[PDB]
């Protein structure tokens, strides 16, 4: 069941013997159904991994540092003390030493030091320490704008900066010895882009100051959040919550909580929504989860209508109310070798059990990401210059007429850090390798 786009995709990547593929663009339904193929369509040639757990857990794969033991801080370069092989017949061993192929989900936000570790724990245990990866057919994926690893600062910044340069999966070393084939996407929805928008967009990641002047002057409006159906994003999870709460305990009727049942292994930072969770007939939700019959969707914003013990019904904005949900089953899951298959067969250590809904008066940006937002409101904190992080804010709409932002942004909030602005631009003609 894939289109002519994933397809395209699908078969330039795995009708080739080139180790290294990219491919780029937004989330979204067309993209997992993508990666949903791919991964069954080797289904023990490769491993699906992501660097934070709440990738890992919406690509059904396993947490690179998870993976391969890495340890929770700075993995310095081809060192032994940070990157232990598994030894001899060890029950990860012979299950690496099968993957031809190695996806890896949301690569934006893997740091150079992970992927320079992944790469020479694959070497210096598949025996192949002079081919890149082992020769592992690496498919990374994920739109390279939600990028932006964290660097701490002090001993760990300096080392980057002086072994790497930069934070960025793409300053590895690796690419100086093998070429990344990167399919770019992209092509999701021709007009649902505004082309003036998105050259709005490309001008704002540029540093221009009269784009910066022109989206203030006609988007800039306090708390245009009042207007119906305007979803109000905030950078940070602390004042969404705080936002929903203060519109939840406005609704007269009275709150039901929804308790999550979390069987086996499941990190605390991994529960895709809150587990006490309290909801009130009329409070604007939004779903997490495709219904496998094909009613609803996910990121599907509801108002809920009532709230029966183990279900409850919203009224959908995209057509009318149609669908009652019930508790999906989120499952961690570990890639260790099968004995009887000879052949990895991954396996289900953790579960969350609730229902695939949470509050949606306002969201962060991480978990907005990809959604086709109609109206939009951001929330300034006077402190989001981090470089940048706020373009992937603008992104979250297709037209400037539907975003609203509440306080004027300064040119440092949306300028893409120079490094980024050299890798998607090499990038717009397909490979990319690093030189000198």
């Amino acid at each position: 069941g894939l289109s002519s786009e994933q397809q395209r995709a699908f078969l330039a990547v795995t009708q080739t013997p080139h180790p290294a593929h990219l491919i780029t663009g937004p989330a979204g339904t067309g993209k997992t159904t993508l990666l949903y193929a791919l991964q069954k369509f080797y289904k023990c040639r490769a491993v699906t991994l992501a660097p934070t757990g709440t990738a890992a857990l919406q690509a059904r794969g396993q947490t690179v540092h998870s993976f391969f033991r890495f340890p929770a801080r700075l993995l310095r370069y081809r060192h032994p003390e940070d990157i232990r092989p598994p030894g001899p017949h060890s029950p990860l061993r012979k299950a690496i030493e099968q993957m031809e192929v190695l996806i890896l989900d949301e690569v934006g936000m893997v740091r150079v030091d992970l992927l320079e570790a992944m790469d020479w724990a694959l070497r210096k245990t598949r025996k192949r320490l002079e081919e890149p990866f082992g020769g592992v057919k690496v498919l990374l994926l994920g739109d390279t704008r939600q990028l932006e690893p964290v660097v701490p600062g002090g001993e760990e910044a300096l080392y980057i900066a002086r072994t790497w340069g930069g934070p960025f999966f793409f300053q590895a070393h690796v690419w100086e010895e093998v070429a990344l084939r990167v399919h770019r996407l992209w092509e999701s929805q021709r007009q649902r882009e505004d082309p003036l928008f998105a050259e709005l967009l490309k001008r704002l990641r540029q540093g221009d100051p009269q784009a910066l002047e022109t989206l203030n002057r006609a988007a800039v409006r306090p708390d245009g959040g009042e207007e119906p159906g305007t979803l109000i994003l905030t950078p940070r999870r602390k004042e969404a919550d705080a936002l929903n709460l203060k519109r939840l305990e406005a609704l007269p009727g009275k709150p039901l909580e929804y308790q999550a049942q979390v069987k086996g292994e499941f990190a605390e930072t991994d529960f895709p929504t809150e587990a006490a969770l309290t909801l009130k007939k009329g409070a604007q939700v939004i779903l997490l989860r495709n219904d496998p019959l094909g009613e609803y969707f996910n990121g599907d914003l509801g108002w809920v209508e009532d709230l029966e013990a183990e279900a409850l019904a919203v009224r959908l904005k995209r057509n009318g109310r149609r669908v009652v949900i019930r508790p999906f089953v989120w499952e961690k899951i570990v890639y260790t070798y099968d004995s009887e298959r000879e052949e990895c067969k991954p396996q289900v250590v953790g579960t969350f059990r609730q229902v695939p809904v949470r509050l949606a008066w306002a969201l962060t940006v991480h978990k907005a990401q990809g959604l086709t937002l109609d109206k939009v409101h951001l929330e300034l904190g006077r402190g989001l210059f981090a470089h940048g992080q706020l373009y992937v804010a603008l992104t979250r709409v297709r037209r400037l007429q539907d975003l609203s932002l509440s306080r004027p942004i300064a040119p440092t909030e949306l300028l893409w850090r120079p490094e980024v602005e050299v890798f998607e631009t090499r990038i717009q003609e397909g490979i990319w390798q690093k030189s000198h």
